[PDB]
């Protein structure tokens, strides 16, 4: 049975106006800005952007990749598909 989201989990993350996007739950570094309550720091593969999202916008990657894991014309998306498949836990800073 599922647990709560934890750093390192792989997802497709939904933002308004964007397709479900390959991403991971990030850690928060000591001394770094924390997310709002009930939100997680989401790192988006390909764009390498961070936004704060709740579970309603987070789709576990294994279950969802057949639906969401196809190339998309949007900037950074296809690079993102490569990262989540091939090195999802690397440093992208």
């Amino acid at each position: 049975m599922p647990h709560a989201f934890k750093p390192g989990d792989l997802v497709f993350a939904k933002m308004k106006g964007y397709p479900h996007w390959p991403a991971r739950i990030d850690d928060i570094a000591d001394g770094a800005v924390k997310p709002p309550p009930n939100k997680y720091p989401i790192f988006f593969f390909g764009t390498h952007e961070t936004a704060f999202l709740g579970p309603k916008d987070l789709f576990p990657y294994d279950k969802s990749k057949d639906k969401y894991g196809k190339p998309n014309k949007r900037k950074g998306f296809n690079e993102g598909l490569w990262e989540i498949q091939n090195n999802p836990h690397a440093s992208y800073s």
